[PDB]
């Protein structure tokens, strides 16, 4: 305590001066239980472990930096290398094994369980530096180990989706989730193994599993939706979220805008699916109002990778286009259209001018060869 800021005046300085730290390094590895041990222990561990397995002092901080520093740096130094050698482990993801805190525990499992979950379930190492390289790997390791062979017998899972489960933010929750839920999201309401599979393989599967759990019979029933569709919207990051949107957005949307909820999923359907839906809202006005769009043409713009900034731009660059280049709306709405319609949006507003102007080439072909993938 008082201990932990005279080490932090002590080392600062030779810290950042010897090892190329900022201060900002420094405070978040003082900044937990026992900093001042954590502190001494980078001091004279990151000199080593750079020279020895070349850890840059980034990855000593990274480890550093979570409740029981000390401990887990110790543990780096001692088990990296057979961990590499034994199982072929890069440092790198000894790294990632350590860095998220109970550290010492995470690596010590790993030692433990990989060569066991790799014979007994047919599992890769790269599959268990996954697992464990969250907050939770440990508990996530053992939960894999148990859960493994109840989730592949009784619901024909397969190891690559268990461990698609167990890899993000909560294996353990998200798996015991999977678990519960998989038999009622399929017998009261219509799913598919692999459809839960697709919801919980993401940053957030419990959570994620249960919005479905929730939306599915209400987004069914009031906007005519399928749960193909609903899985769609909920199989991307940030899932939860995007359906979340969907069922308030949709309503108004369809209402006011004269979208169908066909539309609204494809818009939602893809990654940024939620503020792409939240764009269209913000800007199919003005762009049917001045930029000469229809709702339709605004839906075939969001309805890719990046939506929402692909009609960002094309409200950005349509007034140029068509005043400047003599392009239509259409004509822009054509090369907006397609997996990067922004960035070929782009290159025909720098090119247009220089390819009418050297081979005499129209705008109309220029146009006819930006429209396409």
């Amino acid at each position: 305590g008082k201990q932990a800021l005279e080490t932090v005046q002590r080392l600062l300085p030779v810290l950042c001066q010897a090892h190329g730290l900022t201060p900002q390094q420094v405070v978040a590895i003082a900044s937990h239980d026992g900093g001042k041990q954590a502190l001494e222990t980078v001091q004279r561990l990151l000199p080593v472990l750079c020279q020895a397995h070349g850890l840059t002092p980034e990855q000593v901080v990274a480890i550093a930096s979570h409740d029981g520093g000390k401990q887990a740096l110790e543990t780096v130094q001692a088990l990296l290398p057979v961990l590499c050698q034994a199982h072929g482990l890069t440092p790198e993801q000894v790294v990632a094994i350590a860095s998220n805190g109970g550290g010492k525990q995470a690596l010590e499992t790993v030692q433990r369980l990989l060569p066991v979950l790799c014979q007994a379930h047919g599992l890769t190492p790269q599959q268990v530096v996954a697992i464990a390289s969250n907050g939770g790997g440990k508990q996530a390791l053992e939960t894999v180990q148990r859960l493994l062979p109840v989730l592949c017998q009784a619901h024909g899972l397969t190891p690559q989706q268990v461990v698609a489960i167990a890899s993000n933010g909560g294996g353990k929750q998200a798996l015991e989730t999977v678990q519960r839920l998989l038999p009622v999201l399929c017998q009261a309401h219509g799913l598919t193994p692999q459809q839960v599979v697709a919801i919980a393989s993401n940053s957030g599967g419990k959570q994620a599993l249960e919005t479905v759990q929730r939306l599915l019979p209400v987004l069914c029933q009031a906007h005519g939706l399928t749960p193909q569709q609903v899985v769609a919207i909920a199989s991307n990051g940030g899932g939860k979220q995007a359906l979340e949107t969907v069922q308030r957005l949709l309503p108004v949307l369809c209402q006011a805008h004269g979208l169908t909820p066909q539309q609204v999923v494809a818009i939602a359907s893809h990654d940024g699916g939620k503020q792409a839906l939240e764009t269209v809202q913000r800007l199919l006005p003005v762009l049917c109002q001045a930029h000469g769009l229809t709702p339709e043409q605004v839906v075939a713009i969001a309805s890719n990778g990046g939506g929402k900034q692909a009609l960002e731009t094309v409200q950005r660059l349509l007034p140029v286009l068509c005043q400047a280049h003599g392009l239509t709306p259409e004509q822009v709405v054509a090369i907006a259209s397609h997996d990067g319609g922004k960035q070929a949006l782009e290159t025909v507003q720098r090119l247009l001018p220089v390819l009418c102007q050297a081979h005499g080439l129209t705008p109309q072909q220029v146009v006819a060869i930006a429209s396409n993938g």
